[PDB]
């Protein structure tokens, strides 16, 4: 249809726990900056700066494992 | 906390029945455009220009009424 | 999701899908070349149909409404 | 099915992948307003990618014969 | 979601919460003047916390895990 | 009252609202970042709205006296 | 905003009859004392030390009941 | 009894239009500092620092008029 | 208020009041020498009372509880 | 009344009242544990005081004698 799409404003600025954590996406490429949002356990939702490594670790894990 | 928020980067075309209509909301400022989504009975959630009238009309009845 | 596909159609049913198949529907990113109902069954198998048909609409009432 | 709806990219990602992630690719309909590349990643994720940047030629490529 | 206020915490509560008073939490945005952990009683009330307590990152966990 | 975190706005809207969507109002705590005036809707939503606005202060006075 | 907060620093001596209390809350960790306050049924509003006993029990009854 | 008392923690930093306000109390002297409470039309309640002209202003003349 | 003096007992009737004289009561401050009901009539008449006592106490239930 | 509650002084107030506040004085009952001098503001407001406190003797002079 024509949903809204996610984006990020603000980056969480602290490293979550690996197993807070239980699947990512990426934002479009249509929002004003490039963001991952974490989903966690209660189901959260996070924007997180894909600039830092600790995301990034978790993105290739959550990809790849 | 630091969530994703809702933007619009494409708009429906279509006038939704208002009996479609449940709820709405308006699309933070820090978006790159004006919007307002709209909640149908099925749950499902549609953009839709704000600057057409049948848009603004429902906004007042969902909101006043 | 994050720069997925969008669903367009490009041609119509021409055969009225039983009512009783269709358990979900939506409606095509306005994005498209041209408007269009997609009428889903239980077996998830999807339908292209033209919005302008009476028993699209009839559907698509009955679908939001009950 | 008989009239079912097309995949199609009206957007593309302005990332490049990992080469990694990527497990397959797609070309979409010719009956799509424009081409495109959609990679698959180990996840099913679909990413819509445009053919004019060279990452995406050389992924393709790579996926074929390797 | 339009433009909400945020929640902030300027100051901690100083007592523990019996384990039993809380039922969930949440993180302040990265956006307040400091960190926070919010957490929320059965009664319904608010109760900002130190996140470099022990007690409130064993609740955090408990709850996020459990 | 205990120790319940404080409402802050980091961003205002940037549509005015008609005057028969509000009903009531408040300010921020000088605690944060900036001043703000939050906005309570007919429909029991909150908006952050920028001080130096007119239709803000205009809204605020009539609330306020009226 | 910015109002007062409820801050004790005389306690009440007597210990109040449960079924006085509808309802209570604690004051700021911003006050120079711990304290509990108690809502009566006549709503008058009670400091009470939260270090004695039935203060406590009441306490609990209130959050988990 | 044994009431709370109302103690200021911060002030506002807004000097308040004059007729939004229609009282002012003056905090205990057990408080941790000096304050000044404005009641307003709508009867919210506002922590104003007694060290500022305006708030002066505004006691003097609530007091005398 | 501020800093204004508070009730004290320093005596106790010794005459029963008339159940529907009184409208309210109050129990002074815990600073006072001794502890004391004081009841309150429509014409706003302020009567110290015992609290040992049974009718202060029953008075003091309706009160609260009716 | 025949048993009224007193009016004592526990906490005094920290701040030097303006002159032109104060209307009156009383002192409380010698029944109290400490003596006070209570203070009536044109509002009507009570403000126990010090007697200790030089201010407070030299406002009930010159209330008394002018």
């Amino acid at each position: 249809s024509d949903p809204p799409t996610a984006c990020c404003f603000s980056y969480t600025a602290r490293k979550l726990p690996r197993n807070f954590v239980v699947d990512y996406y990426e934002t479009s490429s249509l929002c004003s900056q490039p963001a991952v949002v974490f989903q966690t356990k209660r189901s959260k939702q996070v924007c997180a700066d894909p600039s830092e490594s600790w995301v990034q670790e978790y993105v290739y894990d959550l990809e790849l494992n």
